[PDB]
């Protein structure tokens, strides 16, 4: 009934005998339009979504391929937008920095011209050649293209860092305490730090069927549940998972809910992504964010603005004393 | 017992070193009751009231060589150059003379600001349209952001017939500026200042809300004056505006500010109808000639303000 469902059951029947050009055909699908009852009334973002859901092969404009020449404990892959200078300045200068070897990248599209996008195309060369972290692929930087820059970045992951131990993906407005990260890393058994996928892991989740929220989906896109799927504003994974992330991705449909996408991915591989208590998706305690030890022990907050991101760090440097 | 009415009223009295007196003015600790308990904002503004004489870190003096009719000076911040490089593109392009200005003073790493500098100075070459102070450029700080403006018109830019200062998040219909610039009477094009005037207004005494003013500090109402995002008068205005400055308290409100500064040269500001500080037919925005007469619309994003410029282009035809 919904297209996608019908759409990834199709991709099931030639990826499993037991049933018996979805990732390189770059030119409009038209069959959206007669076969998706109300196509043409639809926002904006789900027709280009429908019409364009068959290409994934875009290919990086700005690259770091030598941003793994050591073998990585921690990848931290932060995603952003072009314009979000500060944010990533901030990152840079607090819980990004690089260091048990800690690497950092950004994940952006493209913000182009014919979207009437401010021309900052010049700023981000020169910021790419000061700070060499930005990493940029010519697809359009949208919401529904984000399953896109997951599927990119795990890409980039098996070509140019397949060794890197784990990889932490997440925003650029969540402070996340990399210290803890480093040490959460270390109550780790060999065992578990093989398969390794932890967040704010939601279950029982459904589409948002209100046609004025962020996340809605409408009943003729998408019928049924979401899998487990840790969603919110960061997770920390093995590299041995991100590889074998990777190459399920053929069989699961881009889906314009990236991290529901990541979930769709990790249960087709027979896997639950693991909840945990320090990532806080909303926030910290009843605003009393103002002492630094409720900051020791948690792995990410959502959400900060720049100045804040550079303050906590600043502060948690000295945590140990303090408490 | 409102400390800036008692301070105002005494500066009402010298004109019938309140501008460079940048040390902690500590009386304001023992005569402001309840200090120590007001939020930092206001113990900051309330500490170095009297301190006013800051100097040009990035200037542009070249700016106004060719007599210009408008003079556009966009208030900004440093992290935001999506919202600069969206106004040079669109609404704010230069070009009866254009120039551009953005008005920006200081986010210091000691306040624990991203450094930004190497950037800010790349983007000042590259577009010379950057005029940056060293003040640290907070909410508080923003009626020094207007005076040290005005400072700057009369020292590096007297020529200007009129004058838009507007935020860096409004979209402004910069051909139609130019259009009521000509339904002018050569005597209103002297004290033309208009906006969205709002009268009768009074401080809020919310803790919680973002135009706060406890009772400790400012008693009464606020005169007329043009808020929202933007408004426009004249050069000759601006000259004048600027004098008086030296005889009115800075207020941590810089709308309020200027109609303070107004009011007292026995101006009323002129509201206009033009001046959307809340938006548009409530959504029904998707349609250009909305804008076609209207001088400015808050909010915009980057992306929008191009958006609608480009549509405005060909408006003519079509509306
Ligand atoms: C992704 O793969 C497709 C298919 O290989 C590419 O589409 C080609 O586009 C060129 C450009 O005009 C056409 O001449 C070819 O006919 C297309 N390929 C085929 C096999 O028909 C596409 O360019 C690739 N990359 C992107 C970013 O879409
Ligand atoms: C995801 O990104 C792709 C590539 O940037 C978008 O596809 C382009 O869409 C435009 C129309 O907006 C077409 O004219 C181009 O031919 C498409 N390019 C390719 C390579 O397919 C797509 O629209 C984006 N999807 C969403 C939902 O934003
Ligand atoms: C405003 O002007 C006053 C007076 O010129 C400045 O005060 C001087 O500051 C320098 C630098 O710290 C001192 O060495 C002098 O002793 C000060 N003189 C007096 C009389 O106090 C003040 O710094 C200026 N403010 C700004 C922001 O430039
Ligand atoms: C307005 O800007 C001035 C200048 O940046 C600020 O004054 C400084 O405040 C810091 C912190 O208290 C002092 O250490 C400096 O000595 C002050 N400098 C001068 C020249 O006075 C002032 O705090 C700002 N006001 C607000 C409300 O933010
Ligand atoms: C205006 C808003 N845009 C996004 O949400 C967006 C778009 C592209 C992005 N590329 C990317 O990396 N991110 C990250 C999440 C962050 C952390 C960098 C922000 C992106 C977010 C929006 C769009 C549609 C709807 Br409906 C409602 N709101
Ligand atoms: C976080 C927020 N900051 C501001 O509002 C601010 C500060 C300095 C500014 N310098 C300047 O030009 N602007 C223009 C208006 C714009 C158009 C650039 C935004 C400034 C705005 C805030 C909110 C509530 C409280 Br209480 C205190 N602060």
């Amino acid at each position: 009934e919904a297209y996608w469902n019908r759409e990834q059951e199709k991709l099931n029947r030639q990826y499993n005998p037991i049933l018996s050009s979805h990732l390189n055909y770059c030119e409009p699908d038209l069959r959206v339009t007669s076969v998706v009852t109300g196509f043409n009334n639809l926002p904006d973002r789900f027709k280009d979504f429908l019409l364009y859901l068959r290409c994934r092969n875009y290919s990086l404009l700005i690259d770091q391929p030598d941003k793994c020449a050591k073998k990585p404990f921690l990848l931290l892959a932060i995603k952003s937008l072009t314009p979000h200078f500060a944010r990533r300045q901030a990152i840079r200068e607090s819980w990004g920095q690089e260091s048990q070897t800690v690497v950092r990248v950004f994940l952006l599209g493209q913000t182009p011209p014919e979207d009437n996008h401010p021309d900052l195309s010049d700023m981000l060369k020169f910021e790419s050649e000061k700070h060499q972290d930005i990493l940029m692929w010519n697809y359009r930087d949208t919401f529904f293209n984000l399953s896109l820059k997951e599927v990119l970045f795990l890409r980039w992951v098996s070509t140019s860092c397949p060794d890197t131990e784990f990889v932490f993906k997440g925003d650029d407005d969540v402070f996340v305490n990399t210290h803890h990260i480093l040490n959460y890393l270390n109550s780790l058994s060999k065992t578990k730090a093989k398969d390794l996928f932890i967040g704010d892991v939601i279950h029982n989740a459904g589409p948002h069927r209100d046609k004025k929220l962020k996340y809605y989906i409408p009943e003729v896109v998408y019928s049924g549940l979401y899998p487990p799927y840790a969603g919110g504003g960061g997770f920390l994974y093995s590299g041995h998972l991100a590889l074998r992330l990777y190459h399920i991705t053929d069989q699961v449909h881009l889906y314009p809910i990236d991290d529901v996408y990541t979930g769709m991915c990790l249960q087709k591989l027979g896997l639950v992504p693991e909840k945990h208590k320090g990532f806080r998706t909303f926030d910290i305690e009843e605003k009393n964010k103002n002492n630094i030890c409720s900051y020791v022990d948690l792995m990410l907050v959502h959400s900060r603005k720049p100045q804040e991101m550079i303050d906590i760090w600043s502060q948690l440097q000295s945590a140990h004393l303090k408490c």
